[PDB]
């Protein structure tokens, strides 16, 4: 059991699975992957659709007939399994022009370049039929403090994205942007670095309604942060377009293991919390198999990404409908966590003295929230020993 | 030399040279001290003025006319010396009432509380003229993922803040609010973990005007975070509101040294940012002297605060004036960072074929960033090696 | 079911359950627990033993005859529950004494006072029949650089740790020692940070066979370390004397949460490491329960250490005996891990031609380790989906 | 000033300068270096020394007539410029072959052929008149649990080095070897992770003189440890056979910065120390010029590596030379700790009633360590502004 289905909406960038495992330490351990292949492969496992940098699909400085052939076989993958496209980038981070950055590159005609580039795979990506058009800002950052002012440096991030919402809107297209944060790496620290800033940041864009994030497990932990928190927060704005699936063992290089690795209580929370709040998006893998692996093993850790996600699925909705952890909840306050504090108003606020001059302090001091209890209940879900 | 003057406008907390040095594995190491002493040792000092929360200037459960005589006392030093009182706090992580949060604590008879105390604080702030509020909400988060629904807590969270507002609004006040954030300690995640995550916030609540940020350099880099990359965004947001100036050595535990240990370039480049930016709040330094001090120490402690920041003024001012700098940031291309990608207008870059048809990308790419040459250049001046 | 018995030598710090709760930030939120209170209670539980700090048992500066009462009345309660002391250790870290270190403290008079302090303490810990004598040297280190000469320092911790260990063996008492490492907090930096450090120190005591290491999940973690690892070279060094169960959510301050929250992947490997060594001292709980909680939640908490080790203990025995496992071992090569590499000899290595004139390299290269599969085999164990 | 001369054993391996810049997220920036030019330029910077992996100097698969050809070519440079090489090392890292390690591969076909290679090298670097051989055991360790059972791996760590230690005696060499730790990257945990491991590890080999290690400034920093107190503990230990000199700015990624960049204070300790302690090996720098630098970069970055040590020896130096830094080391009590806690040994101390009975703790508490006008006379030496 635990099988996906296209139903799930379980999704995977060619770059995850077609991988070669080329890391800052070693060459190749694989060869490259025909997209064909991997999109065979992937509705093999279940799989609902793929995602692409435009260089994935397409190599670099390919001719219009190679891009036209390109995109031909790859759209007869699609056709032959039924797999979509539901997501799409643009790569403003491997070729050596992108050094100092894309949209914030220091060069300006580079920054020229990189909306060019952008707006290109956009119009590709709709033929696709994509929802969501990723930007992941990698290179745009600094190792020292002099080399990136980084007010200009967002007052070009804004002039960027306005633009392509610009253009998105003058062709009329139902494409959305998301943007997904990193704290570091391969830039020294790389500008919008958590959910907070990328969230407060679209605050801050012509229009704001037409941008989400794009939220990597493995991303926010490498800031030592609680990835299920910056989801809820994502999603208490309207915000979560998008996002990543991986896993993470802590503050490090990101590791891009198979969802459900790394934290496995964060991965628990966090499909609790997606489940819980009816997000409808794709379940997305940005993940890589680590570079000891065969093709076999490639294939059998996307299986995995699928099946952890299914198997904490299961375990989280047994906890929510479980009567005993639903009095538990109670016994802890959460209902009234959700009550407003007060819609009564200031004014009846201020004439309580329940609230101040009356109020108990040490009484409400003494009563224990009863929260081990409560996860204790989770944990005995998780690991099926209820 | 780097004597600071009140006109530097430094600034301390009476929790910070009045900390006995109780920490989570020991006992304090020196006696509490008498407000009115610190304002005068302070004012020795050289600095501007002092903030407080509540319970450091009034204690805990203070009748009306003890309340009235701490004040009274407070004011003739504040009198006395010329001292200034520009911001002010609540403590709402102390109390065990606190345990579970002030605005977002499971219980609605606290969350009550908590902002009837916050209320009636800010009225002794304002008496006392200040002009900026703080809220460091560090009991609000969780140990365990089902004991705080984040998205139910942002929604308190948001109902507190709005409350305030309307409050100050009501009675006609001139202060403003600044969101401290901390991603952990003492809770295991804390809400509103980073700059970002406070300024997202701030742009959901009633009057988003009335509200900015308070950043503790200690605090960001407990996330691994760069602080100076941090203060450029609320900066650039417009929604620098106060600083907490202090030291941090990596990620670890809340270290709150004195401003200039720790990561003293990140320190640097803080300074050459606020002076350029034009900051003009108040110079803050939320710290502790360590617990192996005695009041000597406590006091020279204090003083390496201020002198540390003059001298970092000093060599960022010199590095930014110096001809051979100016040109370094030309070959770096800044002033090229500080130009509008695109002025022309997005038809206008769709039609240029210098933006992508005939891009030299290889060109671009040869350019080097002389970004080491630069960073040398700001080492040379900061160490006084030119 | 998962049901403690004492004979699963389950142990907690009289401090552990007795926490009132008292953090940086906050008052204490629990009374103080008496001892024999404890020993009741964890007895009821399933619990084994309990530890403690001189300072737990007897209040600093008891006299003799209080401090007689005191160990009488916990000895009652030890034979009223069939209760064990298997550890005992000394508190060099709550009074300001201490602010400076015990054994490395710059004065010389305070150094010789904590090795006195210490010795009285491992008397009593014999007379209640301690097998180990644990020491956290949580105040030696530094915020600075220059406030502590690190050689010097070593210095006087190997002279401390002779002195204990002359001690010891002129009593003929058969007790031995157990180094706890932490690499931070309470100090800026702490001596002898990780277990790595302190297995290296102790090769350079006079007799070293009388020293080994009590390593903590958290305090690992705190330095983003791998604990399973560190505790399989404390095992292979022969110096596993006793160990610290608990759990931490990364790189932060020292939680102490409950074993098996934190980190629980870490926690499995952990459990089956332990197993599969045989690992024969105390499973000692150093834990917390969170300042949440009244005293229905501190048993709670306790209780779910034992619980959660428990399960665990399950889990990776039906791992480790599950056939198909045992296949995917053999498929991984960890059969050849277990080979010596060349049993053969240096000259017969330096003549084999099949090591390296005739060694194929890309063939052995394309050989893919098949690690996912394995891994995903020890995560359906993990959460009982197989 | 803070000119270096080849006097001051400035040290640079080839792959530093001559890194092309390829990180896990983007292609070479730079041109690939011929080792010949490398050692010119860097002689011209001040440079003493060069280094290298195997497959720097003499590409991967070439035959014994490219070989020699390499080789006669780069010890016509060394010739040419009175350059040294002081220290080799091998590759086990890039090679695919290598990808679940080198000596502790699962594959033991691997391990021996890992052997060999070593071996191979270790004959070179003696013709080339090297004294230390490192080993950077960068892909022993795993991504997970199973894969890799630690206390084998490390039985095979102990069966490779205890061979090469066999085969340098038996060949007369008087090179020693230099393990160098690292945490983590590229495996998810990597054996040996820390100064302290290492340290540990080599008093368990066959020949434990043999062995020292060769910590590196950013790699320790990686696990958030103090490397000034490493390098002291590896003094103390005597064991510091090498050093890898860089920068880092906190937990993440190795960024192979240049030396003084990353944290600053660290640095200036460390020079403190090395000077202080009498190092007499190479200054090495283990370093990579960002990848936003072309040539001129390079070297500029390169120089900046032994301009920032001259600066902070002279800053160190006059600290410690000051008489009034003098005064300060003994009004903390520094001298105190450098002499013997017990010399008068056990019994008198046991007998000493000043040191228990009669020891007022409470005075020896109430005084001050002075620590914090200690630091800052540090901070005003390291800044210029005494
Ligand atoms: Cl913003
Ligand atoms: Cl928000
Ligand atoms: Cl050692
Ligand atoms: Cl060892
Ligand atoms: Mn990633
Ligand atoms: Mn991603
Ligand atoms: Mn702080
Ligand atoms: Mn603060
Ligand atoms: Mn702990
Ligand atoms: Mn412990
Ligand atoms: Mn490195
Ligand atoms: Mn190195």
């Amino acid at each position: 059991n635990y099988q996906p289905t296209p139903e799930d909406r379980f999704t995977f960038g060619l770059w995850t699975v077609g991988w070669q495992g080329r890391d800052p330490f070693g060459d190749a351990t694989r060869r490259a992957l025909d997209p064909v292949e991997s999109v065979r492969r992937l509705a093999e496992l279940g799989a609902h659709g793929v995602t692409f940098h435009d260089d994935d699909l397409i190599p670099f400085g390919s001719s219009d007939s190679e891009r036209e052939e390109h995109v031909k076989r790859f759209r007869q993958a699609l056709d032959d399994t039924g797999m979509k496209v539901p997501m799409a980038t643009t790569n403003l981070f491997t070729h050596p022009v992108f050094k100092d950055g894309g949209f914030t590159a220091n060069d300006r005609d580079v920054r020229r370049y990189a909306l060019r580039k952008t707006i290109r795979n956009i119009d590709l990506a709709v033929e696709l039929g994509a929802e969501t058009y990723v930007a992941w800002g990698g290179r745009e950052g600094a190792e020292s403090g002099g080399a990136k002012d980084v007010r200009d440096a967002l007052d070009r991030m804004k002039e960027a994205f306005d633009l392509l919402g610009e253009y998105v809107t003058s062709q009329g297209y139902d494409i959305r942007f998301a943007i997904e944060p990193k704290p570091n790496e391969p830039r020294g620290d790389i500008l919008l670095p958590t959910v907070g800033h990328a969230l407060a940041f679209i605050e801050r864009l012509e229009r704001p309604e037409l941008y989400g994030v794009n939220p990597e497990v493995g991303h926010e932990q490498m800031a030592g942060l609680n990835f299920p928190h910056g989801i809820a927060q994502a999603l208490w704005a309207g915000k979560l377009f998008h996002i990543d699936l991986n896993g993470q063992n802590g503050i490090k290089y990101d590791q891009d293991l198979r969802f459900g690795a790394g934290d496995l209580r964060a991965a628990f929370w966090l499909v609790d919390l997606l489940e819980s709040a009816g997000y409808s998006g794709p379940r997305h893998f940005d993940f890589k198999p680590p570079r000891t692996e065969d093709f076999d093993g490639v294939w059998a850790s996307a299986a995995g990404c699928m099946r952890n996600y299914l198997i904490l699925k299961e375990r989280a909705a047994a906890f929510r409908a479980d009567p005993e952890v639903q009095e538990a909840l109670r016994a802890s306050r959460l209902d009234e966590l959700a009550r407003p504090t007060a819609a009564d108003g200031l004014q009846a606020l201020l004439d309580d003295r329940s609230a101040f001059e009356e109020f108990d302090v040490d009484a409400a001091a003494a009563r224990g929230m009863a929260f081990e209890r409560l996860d204790q209940l989770a944990m005995d879900h998780l690991l099926g020993a209820r």
